[PDB]
Formats: structure tokens, sequence, C-alpha cells
């Protein structure tokens, strides 16, 4: 048993869904989700799909949950170890916000690419060949939709 806040946020999840993410809490553990997102049209990333793992902590929703992103990706805000520099995670986080903000704003970090790290320095400079590589790597390492 879960804080009811908790199966609220998984139920809204399964009868609401947002168009273009999946998120399927574990049997085995509810606050684990496996989590695919989809490359928005009309960016680099647009032919790919992408996996993600979301734990919801102890002190949820007091706490952020925690993010990690497991397909292979170019991209100025996602690192090598798939840690995503989302202000919504670090300082903005408060229990008024949720997974469904945590998700929309990944997705919309995909859909914007923006810089502002080294792979950012490439976006800045020379950032027609980046966004180029981006698209090359969504061939190679995001399965097809």
């Amino acid at each position: 048993s879960l804080p009811k806040r908790i199966i609220k946020e998984t139920e809204k999840l399964v009868s609401d869904p947002v168009p273009g993410i999946t998120a399927e809490p574990h049997d085995d553990n509810l606050r684990y989700f496996q989590v695919t997102i989809e490359g928005p049209e009309q960016s680099p990333y647009e032919d790919g799909i992408f996996e993600l793992e979301l734990y919801l902590p102890d002190d949820y929703p007091m706490e952020a949950p925690k993010v990690r992103f497991l397909t292979k990706i170019y991209h100025p805000a996602i690192d090598r170890l798939g840690r995503i520099s989302l202000d919504v995670l670090k300082t903005n986080w408060s229990p008024a916000l949720q997974i469904r903000t945590v998700l929309l704003s990944i997705q919309a970090l995909l859909a914007s690419p923006n810089p502002n790290n080294d792979v950012a320095e490439d976006w800045i400079k020379n950032e027609q060949g980046a966004k180029a590589k981006a698209r090359e790597w969504t061939k190679l390492y995001a399965k097809k939709k």
C-alpha cells in the first residue's frame, strides 16, 4: 500500500495518457516506472523512440522523482550518464508538480534542444552540424517508431 497520492497519479497515467509518452509502473515495485518518449515531429529526434526509467523516492511528493535517460542520445541537456538537466528536478520542485509535469518537460526538452557542458559547446559553435549528428544517433540508437 503506497500513499494514495501515488495511486491517484498512477491511475491518471492509465486513463488519461499523454500522446507520445508511455509510463508503466512495475508490479514488483510500483514506485518504479519504465517510460518511453516519442521524438517530437520537426525535431532532430523525429524518427525515434527513447527509453527512460523513473523512481519515486520515499519522500515523494516532497522530493523530486529520480529519472535516468536510458537510450543513447545527442542532446545538450542529457549527459553521457543519462542525467537530465531540468530545474524542475532540482530547485524548482514542489509537491504541486507531478510525474506528468516531469514527462511533459522531458518531451519539451527533446522538442526544443537549447544550450545556455561540451555538447552545448558544439551547439553554439557550428550548430547545423550538431543537429545533424543528433539525427544520425536517432537512426543508430533510437528504436524505430
